[PDB]
């Protein structure tokens, strides 16, 4: 069944998420021949989690020497050494501070000569390892996942996507508030790619995600709220802060707070 | 306009109600010529409030030597010394334990020769005092007030009412679970009579009152939920326990919890 | 406050309305100096009601010798002896079969030299009688009243109105299915005119009126459903057939069906 | 796919359910080697059906000499000869009045030394017969099935469950209205166990089940209403009384009333 | 997954649908041994599309010399040469004006001696060709498909159906507005038959279809709205006019309007 | 009753508002003895209107000589010459560029020795002129008006208000993104003060105001959405851009778009 973890502060969400990733890896006991495969996102709430994971690694609570990562997405036609590329985000905020092997980091390359070939290569790389064991991600204010469109097929695969006007505006702040400077296209994993993971953990902090949280927990599966499709996943975890609880009914928070005791 | 007091336990609800009545009386400074006029109901939750008022009176925190009371209702064709009459409920559980003057207790007489004249005398008696300063009451699971029907006119007056099938069944527990023994009619104040008070305090405890609480706080005015009409009252107070908050949104409880402190 | 009469067939709706008009007249005991003032509409369901009223008059159960009528509306620039005028509908189907005095029939004149002057004369005529005691009417699928727009001011008065595209289409069947032949304008009473009546009885038969009936009975007051504003009227009666109850909940019909019996 | 049978009285509900069970058995024509497997619940609503089933047996309209029964649940650490055990409920109200073979009655044993082993033995016993042909059951006010929590996996199996505070409160009436006297744990079939039956008949009587019936018939599949998951079952039957129809739309009751007869 | 094409006029809807059928056929490049298989409906909106298909054929933009058609339904016990039979509708409005081979026209025969045998023969004929490549259809005001009941199993097959009271009334206009003159039964494809097609194009024109469009586009899958089940189809296309958009939210139309351009 | 003006761009919203203010003043023909009284707010969309009003003044299309203004609010314990004070906002962006007389500019003083006396003088000053002829304002994301709380009494008066946590965060961007630097309290007009104006024009631009616009146009009056109470105002105007329409139904936008043209 769906696991809903209602918490109060964004730090508690990040600390909980990091702890969950630690426990799965440490229970899995990964080796070189049998690595743990981790799906990873970008953004503000992930950032706090990566920071917590670095702190836990600096202690003696985890090693990434046998963790393989796959990232959700990357901009197209943007140099991968650009400060605002998703390559740069991952290496600067995470991979450069942990003991992961450089050949176990997978991030879509948006500068290939053939974007379809690159997307198929990504899907193949995942299959070569078997399956992603834990995919961490976020959710949009409209319930969309990664750069997938809000009404995306639940069996969509990794493909090239044209960024929406709203996505262009949202990300403008990373490119000098210039909509014309945001890359028009990106490579993203599909909803099917996400659903193929053994466990999907979605992190939702902020009042702007409260409607997405209501759709995920209280609503029925709606094909206009991609996050609601995770209700059909065998292990769907949703962690949220108090601001994102504001649209739920009192009985909903009561039920899940007490279940998690 | 509307004050919503969300509390946890039924005990806290009665204590809050008792304290509020104390403060209203003690601020008002009643005299014999200028008494404080209190509207009073019957039932389980009021009983706890009357008990707390008695304890506060014994603690010399209040005197009723200048409080005039009006009760909501009384059965018709039931001897007023019968255990299950509302005369008996009020005197045995409250008036016989406080310093109220016997001539300041007003309760509808359901044994008159003329129920319309009796109801009219009651409305006149209130007018002779000016106005009820604080009317305490409860609310039905369908939002009805006193013996008024769930679709009662917002200008209904004191009148005779035929008890509903649900009310007959509900009150059967007081007459040996015999529907045939519950009085068929009762004299009740109208919704207009209630709204004419200077302040209306409604007490709502129980999971069975959660939908009525949602209608009063979150919903628009609906003529099928009489309690919602109190939204237009100049001083409408609603006190409720945890079980009755369960249908509200987290943001609704949050807003009013913080306002009151 | 609101009376809802849920019936099965359109015949039952018409008979109930006729009986109600009969009973109001007979209780009022009208005289020449103090006549009973009746507001009247046109249409299919009214036709059956007028037929039933004629039968009751022939059965000497009522006299209209002291009833004054005001009609809702009339086409502009249509000869008043034209078959499709509302003058013709009223006289041919009703007034020519009863004992009403010819000088007590009031119908807006859509052939005046000054429609604003004409509309003002109509409002003045009504005030000269005091108030309409019972106004019968229908309701549009969008809850609109007469030729008033669905968002009409609740204080709109009798005025000239440009017929909507939907009203032109609906009424084409009376002019050889030719939208170009329907009069473009009409003189209509306002929503304020309707609410000034002592009692408003609206008759709603048909599956296409089920949403309007739901808005009037179950919904809160919405200014886009003019019929719902009648919830705040002192005597609002709504009579409907089974097809018009299909959007209501079983509890709504149960409460009112048992109240009326 | 889904059959909804709306009736008026609890007697009609029990009569319909009993007849359906009769018809399935008699069509199946069970033998000793190929028995009919019947799943059975506990509670007030089942009781009337069991009484009706006894009467139909007395009327020689059915024989249980070749029916094998499996019950949903039983208390743990309560002697099975205790008046309030479900063993006692089934035997006193049903099995002691019909011709079932004593070795064909299966009820979870809450007094074993190994509750997991007992639960597995129960699932195995079902497997040994093939599958349950008809599972009769009730529904909680929150749509839960048997002792499963409203957030149980739709593939949950027979297991030990800690009774919720709500179930403890509900069941206090059988243990002197004392929450501390209700057994803390119980053995219950899972939602998966129920869904593995060839047909599921849910019985819903009472005003307190109106919201649950709305969730099963009118709502989409919601993972917080276990009863709504039965919409995906190949043969889902829901029988309900008039009090449980109160939250449905008139069009829903109309549709199914006409379809079923 | 789901394609929603919001257009303005009914003409544009039929023109779009015709063009889509043309393009599917021309890409498929059908041969006699490998024909293109087309599913076809009856009604007002299909009529305009067939007219456009005839115009495009005269313009030599398409040939049906290798198109095989299957129709949704046909009346029972009505001579197939009757003006109001669906045989007549299809031949008069379509087949008599195109170059389809007469042995490639498939329409259920409601005059067989064995309606179950006929329905199985129809299902078998579809199987003999493999699958329907494109199924065009309409939608009822309650979201039902063909003569399937609004609560039909999503795996229903071609079968005989008793026409509902509402269906009898709707079709009365073709039989002298006499409910008793409409055939009581019809042969119809099942919902499973429709879902087995490679692509399903539903056409929805009219204000009376706006609620069904909202259920298909905005709502979750509801087993009382058959059209909503098409959300789970691999290629579901819904084309509608402005009147059918009136119940959608502005953001819904905006999203899909921009997607298609 | 209520005018809803749906437009596309924020420029059009400000231009319409300015034009409306122009036309009201010019029709009124104000003199020194009989001035036009204008209520004014602060914020981004108002600023664009003030620029347009200055442009219209430079074009000699209006004079503000005989115009008296009243502002909604002002911070307390902030020097009125501070860049971020509302005194500074109004003078720098409006009053210093028009021909208003310095003795006709009214703005609450948040630096008085007695804020209650200060509030009363403000209400009295309004009464001394008679009534505000046109009050322009904005609306919060929760429908709140000025610094009034979202559940404010509809008869609240000018008073001191403690800024909510949300208001502190929102305005932090004007004080170096420092919540601790935003003044804790503010002087604000009450909801009653707004309703006492002869006309209320609310301007709503932005996707974050779409829910407030839906509450004002489509919803019933809710005491938790202050803007919805303006439905009972004699002349309530709401102007909005395309981003703020996104939550309305297509039929709502269609109706009012056609009404205004």
């Amino acid at each position: 069944f769906m696991r809903f973890i209602p918490l109060q502060t964004e730090q508690q969400v990040s600390c909980w998420a990091a702890q969950h990733i630690i426990n799965r890896i440490n229970d899995f006991k990964p080796t070189a021949e049998r690595p743990f495969v981790l799906g990873l996102p970008t953004g503000g709430t992930p950032l706090k989690t990566y920071q917590e994971l670095i702190r836990l690694y600096q202690a003696g609570k985890v090693s990434f020497k046998h963790v393989v990562t796959f990232n959700m997405d990357e901009y197209v036609a943007l140099p991968e050494e650009h400060p605002e590329s998703y390559h740069s985000f991952m290496y600067n905020n995470f991979f450069n501070h942990i003991d992961i092997l450089p050949e176990n980091i997978n991030i879509l390359n948006g500068n290939t000569d053939d974007h379809n070939a690159e997307c198929h290569r990504y899907e193949e790389k995942i299959k070569s390892y078997g399956k992603i064991h834990l995919f961490m991600g976020g959710v949009g204010v409209d319930g969309h996942i990664a750069f997938n469109e809000p009404a995306s097929s639940l069996s969509s695969r990794t493909r090239i996507k044209t960024l929406t006007q709203d996505t262009l505006i949202a990300n403008s702040r990373f490119f000098n508030n210039d909509v014309t400077q945001v890359p028009k296209y990106a490579l993203t994993i599909g909803v099917g790619t996400l659903l193929d993971a053994e466990e999907v953990m979605i992190l939702a902090t902020g009042h702007q995600k409260a409607l997405a949280v209501q759709a995920a927990v209280e609503g029925s599966i709606n094909h206009l709220w991609t996050v609601s499709a995770l209700q059909m996943h065998r292990h769907f975890v949703l962690v949220c802060d108090e601001a994102a609880q504001q649209e739920l009914k009192v009985k909903t928070v009561k039920y899940f707070t007490e279940l998690e005791g």
